[PDB]
């Protein structure tokens, strides 16, 4: 294949666009560039395409959350309450892990097919930018291949942020990558960090039978930008499921022991209150950071911001104007759909089009049960900016679909601009949050008012009616069903 | 309370407490109208709560979980169960708990909103008066400025077949069968029939639906969608006889039923025996004993009450909404008509576009749609483009291993305006509400594809089908 240039393929090539990395940013940018008429190359170092999201991220984590949630429903009260009677429910963890790998495998292979269908040249190698118009790929056999290119698109992604003095071995001290592949349910697990990723993987193992505590330096669960009331109610729900939390707590260190266990040393974040908690697996997920190793940036003189990111303009140009960057290597929320959207518009701009994105319209989702999802501003952001607003809330306990399914934790909260009725934020805690937020993203895109939303005919019975009614309550002062 | 009868004085008197009427009464009260709601049955909530959307969704949900457990699905995810039993009584009890909770909820919302509840059979006895007659013959007279008729629908009978709710059931009896029938025949493969048929098939019944028309899913379903849907349900074990009329059914001495059918064009007579015959050929508007003939309000040839765009009958202080009037017979349509009818009584604008009203079928896979089908755009001569995106290329669906179906988007050639959206597959019911928002906005396919959808979501299929209709290709397929 002209379309696959792996070890032993080392002839010089030319391209209009050369994308470095095949994660959500890069693979979508490559496909789009080819569809716009650009002769396109995508360079990837790993054995599969799809990056962090496909291989060790969104995909395998959602598979395990979907399966562990079914396990919990089968194993607990839920199924027996519906007349579905089982003698024994057993965990087969090999088999659940196989369902996960099958999905990854299919989706990673899908990308390769898409690249082929759209004539994207896939170079398997490590790409280094060796001049303003050139990338050199080094291959697994030591070989090298030069790409002569008009434009370069950096989409090199992120890595796990290491924790100083705790060495991640992916055995009993694991990152998200090793958490996704434990070979047995651990009796006790400590999670360092109660961000989205930690909460999700913690919840997975907790449902499968682990005792789980998450330790977090900050005062709230679910990461940056989550509305505080949502976070607090979410926390409370997770705690009743048996997830434990130590917030405002730092981890001062950890030690592997002769019994095989791990003593985690912790104290209050302000100072004081030393304790040790002991666990079988220690999951370290304090963060992710941009990945730009060996890319050639220093030599080209592209300087990083202090967090490791590549500074870009509104068209995603670095300070060298034919060298662009997107996704988790640049500023903004480190999310797959944000990387894909940046990819698309970057490459559209290279072809002549307009380039604007507002990160406020980027939703977030936590795929626990209940789910959490939001888009636009939190109440904390509105107070900080001096914006005057009204609140509408509608609990899932008063929604008919949620009541019929007997799945009624949570609420929708809508934040509207006090004078104009403009929808400023939507926050959803409960069943179907992750799908429902997309209706809210559509509305924010057009600048909808809470009234416009409330006037749209939503299907009955649907979880979406909670969204409709929280808008009606923001707009009119009261909903119909609560 | 209870110490020569006294009339109630009201601004608005609502006859019926289903989705249309209960909602209209709450809203009226919230707008400051002194409001009364009359209901003849023992509980509030009408067809939807008591014998309709609610109990049917409860059984669909629970039977689906039963099919996942009893089948291979849970095994495949490493959830290993030694034996899986149905306890039908307990599944029915979960259904009844949901119904009871929600019907009591409405009584509570009428108290919270100061809606006066009258329990009786309501007859309009004057341009400004309704009389309710209780089950014991006691009368309550309400003298009222406006009257809102929200008297709903009933089961359409099949001529020559008598439903007795025992072996020959309507939807109501189908929802309370005491035991899984060995064999069931369903007359009608519309939304209600497909749903209740699927429930009982998952529970172990051999189910066949017989339908006069050539497609499943009822009126206005897109044909491509409908064919694909029927294929999937056939692979689940649900059998269909399309282009087939039922000529009659005989209640046999041994307790079974003999159903006679043949081709809808003519010919091919055969008889199929079953244990339960579900008759679901339709629903019709219910106006019995309401006093219309005496006020001079004539019905249309289908039995509906003709109203203006503000929901006024020919007597302008008497209104009608929901399943008793024209347009799709759906709960959310009745609810919207009730809210806007009462806003219009306070002097505001009244707008509902029926083309924007979604439909959902709560089978697994779900089906849902809003706006126009390909068939409708062809009849109207509209030039359009098509985008399709299969759930098999959707990340979330693939991750869940639940990958039947597709999103299909119909776009206008000249302007890129979205004209219809059609969803077969996981999450279709909730997904159609983003689609309804788009159809209401007259949004363009280009703009919907540009909106930042969360990854991985089933909604990305919707986003990419829009992309495909607008630019001509999607990213992931
Ligand atoms: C456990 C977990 C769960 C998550 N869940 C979600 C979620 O549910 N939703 C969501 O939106 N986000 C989620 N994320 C975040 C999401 O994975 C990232 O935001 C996303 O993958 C970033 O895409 P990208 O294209 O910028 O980078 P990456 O996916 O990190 O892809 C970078 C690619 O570049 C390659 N590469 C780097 N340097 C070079 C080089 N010099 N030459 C060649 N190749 C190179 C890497 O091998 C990699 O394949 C999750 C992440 C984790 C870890
Ligand atoms: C099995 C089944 C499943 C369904 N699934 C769905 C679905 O999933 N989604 C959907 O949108 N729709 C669904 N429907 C349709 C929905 O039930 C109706 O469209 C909706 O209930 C109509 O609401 P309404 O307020 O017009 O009438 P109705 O709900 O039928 O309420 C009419 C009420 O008026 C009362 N009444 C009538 N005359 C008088 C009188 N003269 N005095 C006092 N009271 C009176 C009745 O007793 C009843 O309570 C379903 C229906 C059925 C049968």
């Amino acid at each position: 294949e002209v379309l696959f240039q792996g070890p032993g393929a080392d002839q010089p090539i030319d391209a209009d666009v050369t994308v470095i990395g095949s994660g959500p940013g890069g693979y979508v940018a490559a496909i789009k560039a080819a569809q716009l008429g650009f002769k396109t190359v995508c360079i990837e170092k790993n054995e599969t395409l799809g990056g962090t999201c496909l291989n060790v991220g969104c995909i395998p984590s959602k598979a395990l959350l979907n399966n562990s949630h079914y396990y919990h429903m089968a194993h607990g009260k839920d199924f027996a309450s519906r007349g579905i009677e089982m003698s024994e429910v057993r965990l087969n963890l090999d088999k659940m892990m196989e369902q996960k790998s099958t999905a990854v495998k299919a989706l990673t292979g899908g990308i390769a097919h898409l690249f082929k269908q759209n004539k994207v040249v896939h170079v398997n190698g490590y790409g280094k930018i060796t001049g303003k118009n050139q990338v050199t790929a080094t291959k697994a056999d030591g070989g090298t291949q030069v790409i002569d290119t008009k434009n370069i698109l950096i989409a090199t992604g992120s890595e796990v942020t290491p924790f100083p003095g705790i060495t991640i071995d992916e055995d009993t001290i694991v990152s998200s990558t090793g958490a996704l592949s434990l070979k047995k349910v651990p009796e006790k697990m400590v999670v360092i960090g109660a961000g989205v990723i930690g909460v999700e993987l913690g919840s997975v193992w907790q449902r499968l039978g682990a005792d789980v505590t998450a330790v977090e330096f900050l005062g709230h669960v679910g990461g940056v930008g989550i509305d505080m009331e949502i976070s607090k109610n979410f926390q409370r729900i997770l705690q009743k499921q048996g997830f434990k939390f130590k917030l405002n707590t730092k981890v001062t260190g950890a030690t592997k022991k002769s019994d095989g266990k791990i003593d985690v040393s912790i104290e209050a974040a302000s100072g004081g209150k030393a304790e040790v908690i002991t666990c079988d697996v220690l999951l370290v997920c304090i963060g992710r950071r941009p990945f730009t190793k060996n890319l050639g940036l220093e030599e080209l003189g592209i300087e990083l911001d202090p967090r490791g990111r590549i500074p870009v303009n509104t068209r995603f140009q670095t300070k060298i104007p034919n060298i662009y960057a997107i996704g988790d290597v640049v500023a903004g929320p480190m999310l797959a759909h944000k990387a894909e959207d940046e990819g698309i518009i970057c490459v559209e701009g290279m072809a002549g089009g307009a380039v604007h994105i507002d990160y406020n319209c980027v939703p977030s989702v936590i795929y626990t049960h209940p789910e959490v999802a939001w888009v636009g501003k939190s109440e904390e952001q509105l107070k900080e900016e001096g914006i005057e607003y009204k609140v509408g809330k509608f609990p899932f306990a008063a929604n008919s679909r949620a009541k019929t399914n007997a799945d009624t934790d949570g609420m929708v909260k809508i934040l509207g601009q006090k004078s104009t009725d403009r929808v400023l934020g939507a926050h959803i805690l409960g069943p179907g949050a992750g799908e429902m937020v997309n209706e809210a993203a559509l509305a924010l895109e057009y600048g909808a008012s809470c009234e416009v939303i409330a006037r749209v005919c939503h299907a009955h019975p649907t979880l979406s009616e909670a969204f409709r009614e929280a808008n009606l309550a923001a707009s009119f002062g009261k909903s119909i069903n609560f």
